[PDB]
């Protein structure tokens, strides 16, 4: 049985997005609309915190610190487009200062 195989190949776009905050986690959505994909990739060290989901990309420097423990909770609200994260803080009942002042790193 012959087979044949094609692969089809674009500039990453800065998706819109909402950061809140308790006690426990940092909460980051991001409205990705225009979702090409369905998969959604997300890399956290420290402070610093990266989202990808093609043509989105989304690189920022948080004022604190997240923790990598499993705890972290992402989903995906079809009806509004939009992917939520969970993010655990390493301090927990640290407030995070200036989170609605954050910008796209690039």
């Amino acid at each position: 049985m012959a087979h044949h195989h094609h692969h089809h190949v674009d500039k990453m776009l800065t998706p819109a997005f909402d950061l809140s905050q308790d006690p426990d986690f940092l909460t980051i959505a991001i409205r990705v609309s225009y979702a090409r994909v369905s998969e959604f990739d997300v890399y956290f060290e420290g402070s610093d915190f990266k989202f990808y989901a093609k043509p989105y990309f989304l690189r920022l420097t948080l004022p604190g610190r997240i923790v990598e423990n499993g705890s972290e909770q992402g989903s995906y609200d079809a009806d509004k487009g939009i992917f939520t994260i969970r993010l655990p803080k390493e301090t927990p009942g640290q407030h995070f200062e200036g989170l609605n002042m954050l910008t796209a790193l690039l």
